[PDB]
């Protein structure tokens, strides 16, 4: 299977997933001086007040917190989006050290981690259909930097012991994703892909300009998870991020000047 090691990592993915070398791959480096300010971009509208989280799961590559997407409870709209995108899950990519972990980079600058809040276009009926459309997904990317503790992230950090190994899951109800949002909603946006196989080029990426701060001890907890399943040799879940891909035929627009 694919992974983040030297023998099954990002550099090998193209052999099973040819699209890895596609024309719309993510992540990319955001060059702030080449990003085009676009005054026609509308403000993002993040409506997470009726969000219903269900559980948290260690899937061997990261841990996903899943939400009930049977109805328009937690939706994202506005910005560069047409229609309404429903929140289905969020996860993080992090490093073994504080100076690496994010997937997207700003002027080559890497952050400690990167939060991905995955939403799917409701016009497509279900998540499985949406991934097969060029405008099927809308992912909000938020950079994490080490500084002070994020109160709203502690609930997540506390449950990690319970899902230490691949395959483990735990009930994770009543979690409010609004506690993970930065103050400002300014962003850069561009057409891209999923950053893990199958690497489908179905995503409109919305990367927030402002990072949130988390504590060193909080990020430390992440690093204690395992890629492996129970009973197998322990491989710490660290550096589960894909490096920047060439921009090719694309433009990154900014919502701010
Ligand atoms: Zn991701």
């Amino acid at each position: 299977h694919w992974g983040y090691g030297k023998h099954n990592g990002p550099e090998h993915w193209h052999k099973d997933f040819p699209i890895a070398k596609g024309e719309r791959q993510s992540p990319v480096d955001i060059d702030t001086h080449t990003a085009k300010y676009d005054p026609s971009l509308k403000p993002l509208s993040v409506s997470y007040d009726q969000a219903t989280s269900l559980r948290i799961l260690n899937n061997g590559h990261a841990f996903n917190v899943e939400f009930d997407d049977s109805q328009d409870k937690a939706v994202l709209k506005g910005g560069p989006l047409d229609g309404t995108y429903r929140l289905i899950l969020f996860h993080f990519h992090w490093g073994s050290l504080d100076g690496q972990g994010s997937e997207h980079t700003v002027d080559k600058k890497k952050y400690a981690a990167e939060l991905h809040l995955v939403h799917w276009n409701t016009k497509y009926g279900d998540f499985g259909k949406a991934v097969q459309q060029p405008d099927g997904l809308a992912v909000l990317g938020i950079f994490l930097k080490v500084g002070s503790a994020k109160p709203g992230l502690q609930k997540v950090v506390d449950v990690l012991d319970s899902i230490k190994t691949k395959g483990k899951s735990a009930d994770f109800t009543n979690f409010d994703p609004r506690g993970l949002l930065p103050e400002s909603l300014d962003y850069w946006t561009y057409p891209g892909s999923l950053t893990t196989p199958p690497l489908l080029e179905c995503v409109t990426w919305i990367v927030l300009k402002e990072p949130i701060s988390v504590s060193s001890e909080q990020v430390l907890k992440f690093r204690k998870l395992n890629f492996n399943g129970e009973g197998e040799p322990e491989e710490l879940m660290v550096d589960n991020w894909r490096p920047a891909q060439p921009l090719k035929n694309r433009q990154i627009k900014a919502s701010f000047k």
